[PDB]
């Protein structure tokens, strides 16, 4: 079963092996009074590790290293964030102190220093046009177009068939629109549809937050942002 945030004090990071060589990292923070889960992804690359997100925030994040550390024994050497909000980037000081190689899209770059954000170090070519795809150790990065945000990447692990689509995809249970304020409404299906006609064989599709399912939870997003735009 999927750890819930529900089983996750915030502070505390789990881990939830997908596939051979494939977690994600689960954390929760607190918001006006809930709480709230945040999906993130490691990849095993030979003898190392490539982790996708932060865990949302710095005292999560070096949680998430000490937890990697103990139930998977394999250094992080890079990172990349998916966007420039704080459930991806918040934490890049504490990877980088640590050693982590920290990745970005110039643009996710330049958004996070506009917002005020942790900023990754390195910047990622060829990502800049809306079907735009690059190699990155074992996974592939997509750019889909604007989504929940402008910026926002996809990252596929072609070993697994694993599709992480960070907040740009709602898990099922999510009926109504969450943080839409940097996002482009009117493109956001559009580049789901990029994701689908790129990663039609995907049989695991993880969220930003919450519960993992199929490629039918690109379709329940797109729903979910129509209904949105008709409000
Ligand atoms: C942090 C994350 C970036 S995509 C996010 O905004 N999550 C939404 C909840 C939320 C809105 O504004 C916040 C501010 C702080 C914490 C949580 C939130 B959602 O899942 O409904
Ligand atoms: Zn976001
Ligand atoms: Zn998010």
């Amino acid at each position: 079963e999927y750890p819930t945030v529900s089983e996750i004090p915030v502070g505390e990071v789990r881990l939830y092996q997908i596939a051979d060589g494939v977690w994600s990292h689960i954390a929760t923070q607190s918001f006006d009074g809930a709480v709230y889960p945040s999906n993130g992804l490691i990849v095993r690359d030979g003898d190392e590790l490539l982790l996708i997100d932060t865990a949302w925030g710095a005292k999560n994040t070096a949680a998430l290293l000490a937890e990697i550390e103990k139930q998977i024994g394999l250094p992080v050497t890079r990172a990349v964030s998916t966007h420039f909000h704080d459930d991806r980037v918040g934490g890049v000081d504490v990877l980088r102190a640590a050693g982590v190689a920290t990745y970005a899209s110039p643009s996710t770059r330049r958004l996070a220093e506009v917002e005020g954000n942790e900023i990754p170090t390195h910047s990622l070519e060829g990502l800049s046009s809306s079907g735009d795809a690059v190699r990155f150790g074992p996974v592939e990065l997509f750019y889909p177009g604007a989504a929940h945000s402008t910026d926002n990447l996809v990252v596929y692990v072609p070993s697994a068939s694993v599709l992480y689509g960070g907040c740009a995809i709602y898990e099922l249970s999510r009926t109504s629109a969450g943080n839409v304020a940097d996002a482009d409404l009117a493109e956001w299906p559009t580049s789901i549809e990029r994701i689908q006609q790129h990663y039609p064989e995907a049989q695991f599709v993880i969220p930003g937050h919450g519960l993992p399912g199929g490629l039918d939870l690109l379709k329940h997003t797109t729903n979910v942002v129509k209904a949105h735009t008709n409000r």
